[PDB]
């Protein structure tokens, strides 16, 4: 099945899967132009997520072939030019001509098809599980770890133990190292725990 002249955009550091409704913002020249032009028609667009996630301007070779057939169903235009949509994934589908226009780029895709075995409720059992047993031992490795934190007496060393153990990108472990005053080590990672906190709220 074919969809011709699909307005793409391309996603960085996020990932749309069939049936996934969430907000995004968007402000790159090309992809606002791009939203603005499938609201001028039937309001699907191609979610496709950039490989290189530096990239401004991707070209085909930056992008995935595979992605997400998308349905806009509310956007806001911003003060600043900037735009929120809320956007529903609805079925897969691949890059099958891709048109860069001046404005924006747009795409010709063909729907990808899958598709309940007894198998399945298996498998599907076996996930859930799997799936339990991960989070009941986070819950309980984070709880011991809280724990062995809180007979910590000395700052500096509470301060490099509970960085030790946060998810923080290395060059942000080395900053925590290269720290040596105690009291900017604590507000670092007191800052760094904040951070945290606020991107788990926000994928949610």
């Amino acid at each position: 099945e074919l969809k011709r002249s699909i307005p793409l955009l391309p996603l960085r550091g996020l990932l749309v899967y069939p049936t996934m409704v969430l907000h995004l913002d968007v402000g790159r020249d090309k992809s606002v132009q791009a939203l603005e032009q499938a609201m001028m028609h039937d309001h699907m667009i191609f979610l496709a997520t950039q490989q290189d996630i530096s990239i401004d301007e991707p070209g085909e070779d930056e992008i995935f072939t595979v992605g997400t057939y998308t349905k806009i169903k509310q956007m806001l235009k911003l003060p600043n030019g900037t735009i929120r949509v809320l956007v529903e994934g609805l079925k897969r589908a691949h890059i099958v001509k891709y048109n860069e226009h001046e404005d924006y780029t747009s795409v010709d895709i063909q729907l990808i098809h899958e598709d309940k075995d007894t198998e399945d409720e298996a498998l599907m059992r076996t996930l859930l599980d799997h799936f339990d047993q991960y989070i009941k031992i986070s819950k309980k490795i984070s709880a011991e770890t809280y724990a062995a934190v809180t007979d910590i007496e000395e700052p500096g060393r509470m301060a490099d133990i509970v960085a030790s153990h946060l998810p923080l990108k290395l060059k942000d472990k080395q900053d925590i190292l290269e720290t040596a005053d105690v009291k900017d080590r604590l507000n670092k990672v007191i800052d760094f725990i904040n951070n945290e906190k606020e991107v788990l709220e926000i994928e949610k």
